[PDB]
């Protein structure tokens, strides 16, 4: 499912996500419109490491889902990757929670390195009313 700006917004705030952890919901909208364009089915291969992306927050296989053909890799989550492509966010959600509960933070995607930090994000909530 590719989600509309606002109505992503709304969800997330429904979902607890406001704050979470020092996280406003503007940063996780700016996260996840530059990890997937707010696209819940998209997966990014990285031949690389041999790790997968998944969902609308491109979690990574090696810690935090099973995909079973990662190597060395954990699920700190305690789900499949397949549960981070579904329509319904809950549990990619609640795995994003998961992520950001380690010390690195909201700094633990790179993307939000690049194009959220010390960046003005409030444009991604602007006019949904949350």
């Amino acid at each position: 499912k590719v989600f509309e700006r606002c109505e992503l917004a709304r969800t997330l705030k429904r979902l607890g996500m406001d704050g979470y952890r020092g996280i406003s919901l503007a940063n996780w909208m700016c996260l996840a419109k530059w990890e997937s364009g707010y696209n819940t089915r998209a997966t990014n291969y990285n031949a690389g490491d041999r790790s997968t992306d998944y969902g609308i927050f491109q979690i990574n296989s090696r810690y935090w889902c099973n995909d079973g053909k990662t190597p060395g890799a954990v699920n700190a989550c305690h789900l499949s990757c397949s549960a981070l492509l579904q329509d319904n966010i809950a549990d990619a959600v609640a795995c994003a929670k998961r992520v950001a509960r380690d010390p690195q933070g909201i700094r633990a995607w790179v993307a939000w390195r690049n194009r959220c930090q010390n960046r003005d994000v409030r444009q991604y909530v602007q006019g949904c009313g949350v």
